[PDB]
């Protein structure tokens, strides 16, 4: 399969104006400065831009590009987006299970995971972890190689590479770039956009397309690239690199004058002659959930640097709160002391789950790459990570928390009340995290994603029945009490706590008491807060919290589905 | 003045082992890969490394290097550390006032601010703001030029440049690098370490010193640099750049073998022959405070993007708190409602001043550069920014705040009580900011500087007399209540608030009342919290808060003074 393209007009201002060229099933290249359409022409051929501003036609071996061209052709993006906290054997296994297991069996597809493991040369680092900025692993020259084989699993006719030697320590650059020539003998069309090649790959170019400032300068093979400028008016004599010279006419030793002789050159008049002649998901849903979770669950425990940091800070906080209110009694300072701690637990769960914004913003460029390549639907990436990084990461600081703080305090020695506290602590922890998930998904920078959290969760802990006595704010702004997660947690934690206690030893304030403004018995404390004493008045909050989850979850699912991924 | 150095042995592993060379009062260069001692040799000649691991002698024109060599010789660091939110006319004025005004007058030194303004060519952008990532200004080619003239004010014999063309859009690279040759005609010795020169400056090198992997490869002028390798065993024929070839022997088309012929070459045997022959603050304190503040105060209002963002979020928070507790009455919900708001004000000041960690961590590399160059003492940089970015930035969210929230609430309609609230709100705001200043000064990354804040200020708002009733925690951990800023704010805000109110209409609970556990009169509310009713018991907190400032300020002054600035 060969690629070709004609009269490509791309507008955002036209960033890619008058570009036409033909590829070969060999090893091609897109050179030039990065300010022009160098990166832009590669995404056009990869169908990675949006097709709105495009005008021309990318004709693949005479056929027009179908909609499943993107699932047939890999695209190694610039930065290493491989899963760093996994092993390269499993890292090739992740893509292999998401694009092949429809009709072939398991051990059938096990062949091509090993068949590609020595053509890359990855057998010496096959069973090692990759390597991140938080951990050490395989060297950086083979972080790029496992990116290449990851899209080599599905059988490619075309293979793009966005700048595959940016930050790769050029002593290691030749072996991967010789390896792309070795793949090209079988028929794999390779169209990369290398960044400042010195000389070593420049002898091994089957074609090249230099592009600068949105104007097509030169397209032709590298052996006849030297013989262009020496009869075109631009002398590159000895002690001058040829791959470095070609951009010096743009540097000024005119912005369109460097390319207008290419219209009247001996390349474009016959390249058009071919172009004027040539112009005449896949895997099941339960399997897609089973693999994005298994990748994410292995990524969770594989880097337990911040996951278990949340565990040990939940243990010692529940020990400190346990040491402070150790054996809190039913004296005068019962309502002041046990409504205080229940305020702290719900607002901490509201505030410790600001870290959930760092969920869809680390792997955002990974998700944009893996959705558009066809690994999974958005409904699989979204649901798969909630079962992996949201359920067994917010459930833990509610049952590790409440087993320590409850009996060390002596709140209410029942068996359901220990459970309707553990349930409502994980109900605010799922609700507040999914709220922080909502207004931070589909974003790249967590500057405003944390700025919009920390000034909004203080617009909620005000309206939470401790600092305010909610039934005393006048009604024209007291409607805001319903739009606040910690009110439902605090009230549900108060309703199962102040129901049998009387904070008043030496008397009884059940039915007969003079000298009011007392609040001796516990239910009178709740009616001053306006919390309903009915048993529905506990579970009124949870069905308001469960609706708070699902409302705030589907806006997060929308923001990933309605995200511009081009 | 000419520089020279002999047998330079630098250990951290020896990063700079056997390097010796001579400079010329011309234009020198330090080439090679960045992994070796390329950047390391420049800091040695600039006396920018620490002199601990150094063994050899940097001999300047036969004299040894004095301790005031660093104030005599500029050093343009790699990144642009000029003040971006100032005008280049004032940007040259800042250095001019800090190193010249001891004996000459003001308008005398005004000559050399203009005398250097056209040799750089900065007259067209003299009265414009420089340019940052938050604002636009002068182009990036002249951001580097104002860095050069900023150390040209004091009369230099020697002038270093750490990589002066890293990210400078090489079409603009020649004019600044031709300008360094134009400065070299007067006698200014220029020793830079340029990064990958292509050819254009390579013809204009008065000397060069290539260095790779801590082993001295070649030192000699560029005209006799070509004639080295063609009789040394390494052929660089036509269509090969000479400045790019010299590192290909390290790339492998042996780590010490490339330099051992330089020991038996026709350069080192006579360079040693000179070396074996040659081996035979300033400005007043009130003026230094007056200029670092004027720079910082102009940097504050010159970029009012986040400064006035704190103002408008203080106004609308004080309006929202004003709208919530609008006219709070003396009913049963008086203690629940007005001790709640006073908890919120002190903890917000404790928590809104987490942004004070972004004070000595933005200009840290600026401070390291400007202290070591001799602009000011550490006591001037530290005190100058407190009078600029700490006084009129935390005073504003305590008098803009308390004028709105006080009379809209109706707290206590005195005239001192409005002031002993405004005083104690700015006492926590200065204390908590200076605590956040303390454990974040002298650091580069605000990851742990915010991580150690947000988990410590919740170890303080627990012990603040609202969630806990401090006199009920057993004494073996209740000693922790003194190590907490918001307890002193909340208590001082409570002591001036609960002193005449009785929250109990229809009765009086002054001296005669049955049916206790009432808390009807306001002073009985304070004695349950253990807050002393004596008038010293208000100001007990402020003299504990003023000692909290000075203790937490001098650890910040220590961390800048005892900071490794090499
Ligand atoms: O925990 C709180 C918090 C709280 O427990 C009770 C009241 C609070 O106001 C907070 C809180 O504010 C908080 C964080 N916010 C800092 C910015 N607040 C500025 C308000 O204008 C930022 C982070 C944060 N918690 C991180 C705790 N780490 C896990 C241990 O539970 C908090
Ligand atoms: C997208 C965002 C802004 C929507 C906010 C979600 C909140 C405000 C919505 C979603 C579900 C709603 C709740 C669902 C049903 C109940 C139970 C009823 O007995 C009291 C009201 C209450 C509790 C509703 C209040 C408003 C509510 C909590
Ligand atoms: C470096 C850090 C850890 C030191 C912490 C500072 C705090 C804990 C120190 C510094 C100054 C000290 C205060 C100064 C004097 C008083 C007034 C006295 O009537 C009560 C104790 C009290 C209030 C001290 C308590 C402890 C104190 C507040």
């Amino acid at each position: 399969a060969v690629l070709s393209f004609h009269n490509i007009c791309y507008r955002v201002k036209e960033i890619l104006s008058n570009i036409n060229g033909i590829m070969k099933p060999g090893l091609n290249a897109i050179l030039g400065p990065t300010g022009g359409g160098k990166s832009s022409l590669l995404d056009v051929l990869a169908a990675r831009k949006d097709p709105s501003g495009l005008s021309g036609d990318v004709l693949i071996n005479g056929a027009p590009r179908p909609a499943n061209f993107k699932c047939n052709s890999g695209y190694v993006v610039q930065d290493d987006v491989v899963m760093g906290t996994l092993t390269v054997r499993e890292n090739l296994q992740f893509s292999a299970a998401l694009r092949l297991a429809t009709t072939m069996t398991n051990h059938e597809k096990n062949e091509r995971i090993n068949r590609v493991i020595q053509e890359l040369g990855l057998d010496k680092v096959a069973d090692s972890k990759v390597g991140t900025q938080f951990i050490r692993g395989v060297s950086g020259g083979e972080r790029k190689r496992t990116s290449i084989g990851m899209e080599l699993i599905t059988d490619p006719s075309i293979l793009f590479l966005d700048e595959p030697t940016t930050g790769l320590d050029s002593s290691t650059a030749n072996a991967v770039l010789l390896l792309l020539k070795r793949m090209s003998k079988q028929g794999r069309t390779i169209i990369f956009s290398i960044h400042q090649p010195r000389y070593s790959i420049f002898k091994l170019f089957d074609s090249l397309t230099l592009l600068a400032s949105g104007r097509l300068m030169f397209h032709g093979p590298a052996q006849e690239a030297l013989g262009y400028f020496e009869s075109a008016g631009y002398h590159c004599e000895a002690y001058n690199n040829p791959a470095d010279f070609f951009l010096d006419i743009i540097n000024g030793d005119l912005i369109e004058k460097l390319a207008e002789i290419y219209v009247n050159s001996s390349f474009y008049k016959e390249t058009k002659a071919e172009l004027h002649q040539l112009s005449g998901y896949t895997t099941s849903f339960c399997h897609q959930l089973r693999w994005v979770s298994k990748r994410s669950f292995k990524n969770l425990l594989g880097n337990p640097q911040a996951s278990i940091a949340q565990i040990i800070v939940t243990v010692v906080l529940g020990l400190v709160i346990g040491a402070i209110y150790f054996g809190l009694k039913n004296d005068s300072t019962g309502i002041q002391n046990r409504a205080g701690v229940l305020f702290f637990l719900t607002t901490n769960q509201c505030f410790s789950s600001v870290s959930a914004v760092e969920l869809f913003v680390v792997e955002k460029k990974l998700f944009i790459h893996e959705y558009i390549s066809g690994y999974y639907r958005v409904s699989s990436y979204f649901l798969g990570k909630l079962l992996s990084d949201l359920l067994p990461m917010r459930m833990l600081p509610s049952i590790i928390f409440t087993c320590i703080v409850y009996f060390m305090l002596g709140l209410k020695p029942k068996a359901d009340a220990f459970f309707v506290m553990m349930f409502t602590l994980m109900m605010v922890a799922y609700s507040a995290s999914s709220m922080a998930l909502a207004i931070a998904a589909g974003q790249s920078v967590v500057s405003v994603a944390t700025l919009l959290m920390t000034i909004c969760f203080v617009f909620m802990m005000i309206f939470s029945g401790l600092l305010v006595n909610l039934t005393t704010i006048a009604s024209w702004l007291s409607w805001l009490q319903y739009f606040s997660i910690p009110r439902y947690g605090f009230t549900a934690l108060q309703h199962n706590e102040f129901l049998g206690q009387n904070f008043c030893p030496g008397l009884n304030a059940t039915g007969n008491n003079p000298c009011n403004y007392a609040t001796c018995t516990g239910e009178e404390y709740l009616v001053k807060q306006g919390i309903d004493l009915s048993p529905w008045g506990l579970w009124k909050n949870h069905v308001a919290l469960a609706c708070m989850i699902v409302i705030f979850l589907t806006i997060a699912y929308l923001k990933l589905l309605f995200l511009k991924k081009y």
